[PDB]
């Protein structure tokens, strides 16, 4: 029944010669059909906001420079017709490529999720600890069940690729 979500990521930048580490924050869109309603399934700074997925980004940040939800991802359901019947978020290393860094490698990042709607949700997954585990993963699921939304962590990491888990999830590989 969660009619509003409100995401948080916050993370301590390491401050020692002006670098600064930087998780990609992004919502995947699925369709019931079990395909991506967009092969890319993966939506970012390239979209200020979805068309079709009623979620919107506050502010897409660049280091963390501070102490509390650094970016913020608003979303909103009632607003998302039956076209869309699976919207999760996602939160995996960008620099890693040339870098490969792991979460860890942060000074200790960390998600969160309220529901806008009542202010009710409030949990946050522990990097620092599952930082070791991969350097992509969705921190949870959101799916459409009698005729209401409805919020259902999963914790699945996968070593894909960013840039794969984008179209993986549109790709089905037989």
């Amino acid at each position: 029944s969660m009619k509003n979500v409100l995401v948080g990521l916050g993370w301590d930048a390491r401050s020692t010669d002006g670098q600064d580490f930087d998780l990609d924050a992004s919502a995947f869109l699925l369709a019931a059909n079990g395909k991506v309603r967009g092969d890319a399934d993966f939506i970012f700074y390239n979209n200020l906001k979805s068309a079709d997925g009623s979620v919107t980004h506050t502010g897409d940040n660049r280091t963390g420079e501070g102490d509390g939800d650094d970016e913020s991802l608003k979303i909103k359901l009632d607003a998302v017709p039956g076209d869309v019947d699976k919207i999760i978020f996602v939160v995996t290393i960008h620099d890693a490529q040339a870098r490969r860094q792991s979460f860890g490698q942060v000074s200790g990042a960390f998600i969160r999720l309220v529901n806008d709607d009542n202010q009710t949700e409030v949990a946050r997954y522990d990097l620092t600890e599952d930082a070791s585990t991969e350097t992509a993963m969705l921190f949870g699921e959101l799916y459409r069940h009698n005729g209401e939304w409805k919020f259902r962590a999963v914790g699945q990491g996968y070593a894909g690729g960013l840039a794969s888990v984008c179209a993986q999830y549109g790709i089905n590989a037989s």
